């Protein structure tokens, strides 16, 4: 479609990326990064298009993509990064940075509610309605259909006029400066869930 | 004592303190930094002894020891920095920077044991053994007994021995630059306490 | 409308407020009154209708509508007021008495349900249907929706008539005059609240 | 012996007892007050001396200790005087008050433990050890023994010297006021315990 | 209507109960008979009718009622009768008795479900629809609603099918003789819970 | 039906079973083997049909459906074949190998998600919608219906499907080895639980 | 020794046991009566002595123990005699009746513990201190220790002592009959433990 | 000394290796074998003696110890072998089978108890008291202790008795095949383990 453009390993290019911010997001075979397969990668430039990757079994390079990751005048944007920055530098050997992460912003802003999800927040911060996908899917069939290109399309979308909504909320309610630090700390909280701490909250006192 | 030197409000001078790191506790009236005031700042400048220091009901000042907190080239070292530099910062107004935690480098080093309690960490990395207080204390009582000096003091006394024992074990096991990490974002989650969030892993899912 | 007046900082005059109770709840950015700052006040003299006051943020003082809270003579209703009054008396320093809840009246009356929400006891007792709001709110926002409007109100429009209910429910039932305990201690409960208590039940034995 | 004076049923008469405040505990043969018989009482003046009473079955009357509870001249103080309301008032019909509870002045200054135990602020607060029974005793047996008679005693030699220096504990760290509205609602509380509210707080949000 | 027949304190004759069993259902105020008072005996003779009676706040006697309750000719069935015979014994002063427990016997024939409920065996047993009732209902209303005499009729109507199935079960899967032991011992359960043992399995080790 | 073939206590012939593979499932009074008989056997030999065998009280053999059983060169496919093994080894003596559960291979493939019952991985992995059976039945009734007798069926028309679907993604994430190795050791694993450990994880450290 | 007799298989004779009670306990590998043999029966006629009697694997008889645990007019008095009832009736054939059980009067009199043990309760009834094995011990084995003995006859030479003093405390408190009807009911539960209910409590409501 | 042996990197040959059957333990870093490295292996071969390897950081090969581990004719021994067989195979690429362990045989004869570590299974099956390290250990540490070697070589010196014992207890009470299958399936365990299902039961429902 018009929205979305789909490519096999990497981004054919990066004409459609001389921006200053990107949104990511990924699809893997479940939640243990050394088990479970990166096999999507979804990211759009924020014009309202997004291109979504299919990752080959033991894919090792993506230089396009990594290309972007790499770069550090590029704000990486994510909805919950945490994960998808570990699967990353897993799949790739590279830590994306510098990093904004919707979820962290959404609950230094949001204190009025527990729920931080994606629809949720684009609901009440965008009046955008992006439906959920119930059924699960394996994100390692040879063939992806549409409806999940369009799932993985809708995970990215919107996440430039999300960071927009919270850059302003932050600025009101007085946190834009502890948001920051936990963005330059979230990668370091991917890597250390990649050594082996992904079940331990490093600061607790126990 | 020799080793002990106490003192009412703040540091005389800052003549022991010609230091590049300094070792710092403080006790309290309980674990709620808005409710339970400040009462004592323990602090050591590394050379075998501590100075123990009052402090008063609604004391908004300590200008000496503010000045060490305030200065970048002194790193200040703590056991479980993310509830002292909460106090602090609320009793003074400054967030004490920068910092190295040798319970979170405990937690990065120690991967055999859930035990990272300082009485148990300097009897494994020092062959030192400290004793703990039993009796729980009023540390807002007029006058501290000896024995609350001597208890105060051990907690700062060797904390650079126990610095530069983990500063090599974080370098053999390979990750030093994941706890220098931490430690650079240990002022926030601090900060993030005392905004509100002391009960939530900002970094969690949900 | 007929029904809801709006209002910004405070109520323009009493002239509405010559009465012996009037209804009370608030909009806030979330449950902890340190963080969390008072965003509305809704207010109903008993009269089928409601005054709904926009707060700003850092706003001090509303002079009026503190006038009612410290009238001795003017009970303040609310349901659940435990949170409501800690609020109020957190924004304008004031704390609101004396008081009648009627969530602590439905505990001592409706013996028979754990369920003591608002709009369940609306149903039950009056055979009135309040419309519980489902997406969370920013109460914060510089304009606020009519829907909010409605919702705000909605809180008030009825307790004099749940209160009037609940007297009756407590004479028959014989437990009138530990209701009225429970509510000159409330303004208590909701000090202790602010002051570091919001987690403990203070008679429980441990 | 010259510390304890048992006496079957009542106080032989009030001589000893022209005081502004006692310290009154009790046994039963359990924690359940419909079930478990009142079956000691145990009493002090505050100087040095204790009166233990035994209880029998089916006593409905104890005319001289229900005057002093009646004597709204006297504070009666208690270590956690929710129970012992709620048993003295089963028992003999009559409410005590106005109260001193050390248990609930503890909490409310004793900010750095969770510990609040008779045992352990005799120890912290008044440097004095009181004995723990160790063996559970059956209070209703006929024939009391001497150590039932020390262990009952030293529950109320000290309330007064811990009442002493708990007010002083309150004044300093600004919470009299409220100890006082607490101990206003306690008889409230044990109350609503023998009503049927023994296993809820009534000022708990649900 | 010809299958609910209102009374008021008691039914009028004992014409309609020249029978082997009834079937009896209650509604109180709440789970606590010491608390909750008794408001409504539903009975059945098993002819397809019920009788509703009313129980007045503080009435101690229903003679006709209370004739069936002592008549050990005449089984008494319940569904889970710990509760109505705690609740009718506390009321009355009788333990009903000899007694059929619909739920006792699910639980022994039942046992490729966790569903014992009324509800739930009228469907699966007997192919009757029972509605169950949505919002709780204040039962100490001086006047009940139509609403309210057919939900309670329908407690009644059909234990006497139930228990015929049931018995055949029972004795197909040969648990018979212990289902029996069951119903004896049940008024002594019932009775253990009005003696304080309501939360306790007498039975279990610990 | 042309489906499904209802038969008392065993399979007429094995005509229809000259197959290198057949599915199984199993009916019962309920969970626990030893109290709770088995009721109903249904079997597919792959071809889209279904035997179902209705197994009287007490029954204890089935020559044809046990000759099936002991077949080595048949390979019995279960959806959690744990239950019914230890069910069917414990009417007729033998333990069924070898086997295939497609519940455990649900687990080594679909990491994606915790819900592997037979309903979802049907619509999932074969596109195929099984309904549920909502309300419980009684399997040891005299007379099964013809729904009772759908349901049982469709456990067994689609397990041979499952697994051609689920040995292909075995192979194609690597785990084929370790799934047979699973499938090798379940025998054992239903016989630990026949022999009372069905409520331990052998394999546990504790 | 004069207080211990061993056995292997039976008692030699009923010539000790022309009593109206006796006393018993047993020994087995493990909690489970299904998998876990009986190995030790140890019986007290009240004198002051046991007898400890081996029984050995696949022992289906023991005519003279068998014909005590048949008579009716013998009591037979256990602590918890849920399980030795149930091990009993498991190994050979008969449920012992009537019984009493000391754990069950211990609850139903005890009532200001939860300590119900064997040795807690000679401990504080009957001024005997019996030593609990620390250890565990394998019972089959084919060679028992004299400290194995003494364990086990320490478990029935006091529990005639035990039912008289516990029989004092029931007719003190009130409790006589609802004990008994607990022991009456106690072979049932012991049944139904051996059915297949031993995890569920049969009187409760879910 | 004369009873424990120590080597760097590997043994030195297998002269001392000609065995049907060795004893094994590691030591690590942690509990996770993906982040904390194997530091050393014991191995006795049932002599009375046990041989002590030192393994270091970045070690990929032991290709003595590695011969053992692949040599199908000889058992190798482990208590809870779950954890060493994962670390050995982690180490150095190799699966040691087949295995016998001393843990899952406990669980399999020791019905009576909870507590099957060496500790107590060594007292209790041997009359042999191992000394339980109590400190925690950096088993990475350039520098062993002799108190290091001791502990270390106490896991291995005895698990030859132990499953000497073992054995006859597994034939005793009639579970050898089942253990045998056990003990062919951890292997597989194990694997999954370092797959990435270190935290589920494979053979759960859910
Ligand atoms: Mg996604
Ligand atoms: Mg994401
Ligand atoms: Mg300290
Ligand atoms: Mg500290
Ligand atoms: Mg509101
Ligand atoms: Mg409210
Ligand atoms: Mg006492
Ligand atoms: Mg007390
Ligand atoms: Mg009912
Ligand atoms: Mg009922
Ligand atoms: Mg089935
Ligand atoms: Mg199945
Ligand atoms: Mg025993
Ligand atoms: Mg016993
Ligand atoms: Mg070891
Ligand atoms: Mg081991």
């Amino acid at each position: 479609s018009m929205t979305i453009r789909f490519h096999r390993n990497d981004l054919p290019n990066l004409d459609n990326y001389q921006v200053d911010a990107v949104a990511i997001d990924t699809e893997t075979l479940g939640l243990n990064p050394h088990r479970d397969r990166l096999c999507v990668v979804q990211i759009s430039p924020g014009d309202g298009t997004a291109d979504v990757i299919q990752i080959e079994a033991g894919q090792k390079k993506a230089p396009n993509l990594v290309k972007l990751l790499k770069d550090r005048s590029i704000t990486k944007i994510f909805h919950f990064g945490r994960f998808d920055l570990a699967v990353l530098a897993h799949a790739f050997g590279t830590m994306p940075q510098p990093v904004f992460c919707t979820k962290i912003a959404s609950k230094l802003t949001r204190t009025y509610t527990d729920r931080h999800g994606l629809k949720e927040i684009c609901s009440e911060l965008l009046d955008v309605s992006i439906s959920k996908q119930q059924q699960s899917s394996d994100w390692a069939a040879e063939v992806l259909s549409q409806a999940q290109l369009e799932y993985a399309a809708s995970d990215v979308l919107y996440l430039h006029r999300l960071k927009a909504v919270l850059e302003q909320r932050l600025e009101r309610d007085g946190r834009t400066k502890q948001a920051e630090a936990c963005f330059k700390f979230l990668p370091t909280r991917s890597e250390l869930d990649l050594m082996g701490w992904a079940e331990s909250d490093i600061f607790a006192h126990s």
